[PDB]
């Protein structure tokens, strides 16, 4: 399991909700924060957490990319990070890779 | 190390938080998030909690039975590898184990 | 690629962010949060993503800037990150090998 961890402009957040729902990912993430890149400095952007299995991982990529670009300066960056174990609190039951 | 981060119901962040202090778990960071999984994004609260990897699976108990209502959209909890864990204060670098 | 996760006081922001600023990571970004140690007080989380090797120069800038002596200074958690996506681009940078 992974989880892709997108910053994006704020005005983006519909574009990639909309991207990830058409694909089959309805589950997600969403944070308020503000930062900078190589560009008052901090500015309001938008942080988008999915938590997916490793083959998903280049589908949802490619669908936060080009819902989410611009093509100008402060399009944002995409991290993934391994996630070891994920729990439904629900019933219990645990996903382990 | 691991990051146990748990998405909650913002109402049982008490629950979760004395349920963790009872079994030891002082140390922990809360966000206020939104989300969704099944207005669209709904308004949920995020806890990580930083701790070794023998107490990962304590804590993870600690945090199901105290968020649990036994209705859809209870919570998520997702664990996280961590490799250095440095204390600010003393500048004290805690390591995972081999190498 | 690691994450470097810094939990600080919020008064020691600016001093963070002049401090990996000149010594050339720009590059951040913030959130506003809460939390206790050893009664949920105002906390800044700040994520930088970095090479390896640039890890432990990065905690020493934090540690070195945003330090008192006093209890509630914060903590920096290091996390693995396997894939860096810029979104302007559709760059991906990985570890090689
Ligand atoms: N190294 C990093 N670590 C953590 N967050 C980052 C990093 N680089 C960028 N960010 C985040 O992504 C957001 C967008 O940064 P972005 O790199 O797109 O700006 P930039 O200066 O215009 O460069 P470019 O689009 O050419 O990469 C930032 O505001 C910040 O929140
Ligand atoms: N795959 C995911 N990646 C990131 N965050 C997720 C993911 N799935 C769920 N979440 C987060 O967890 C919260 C609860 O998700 P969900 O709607 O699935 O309810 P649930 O309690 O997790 O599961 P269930 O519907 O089976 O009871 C969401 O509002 C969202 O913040
Ligand atoms: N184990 C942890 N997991 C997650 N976040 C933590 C953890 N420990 C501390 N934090 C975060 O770092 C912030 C500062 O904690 P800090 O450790 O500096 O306080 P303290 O424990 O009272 O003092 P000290 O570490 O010197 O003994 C907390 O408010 C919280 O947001």
């Amino acid at each position: 399991m992974k989880m892709v961890v997108a910053v994006i402009r704020p005005e983006k957040l519909e574009c990639v909700k909309k991207a990830l729902e058409e694909r089959g990912f309805v589950g997600m993430t969403v944070t308020e924060v503000k930062g900078r890149g190589e560009q008052v400095d901090l500015l309001q952007k938008t942080k988008v957490e999915v938590v997916v299995s490793d083959d998903a991982v280049d589908e949802v990529v490619e669908a936060i990319v080009s819902s989410a670009r611009t093509g100008k300066f402060g399009d944002g960056r995409i991290f993934v990070i391994p996630v070891e174990k994920s729990v439904k609190i629900r019933t219990g039951d645990e996903e382990v890779a």
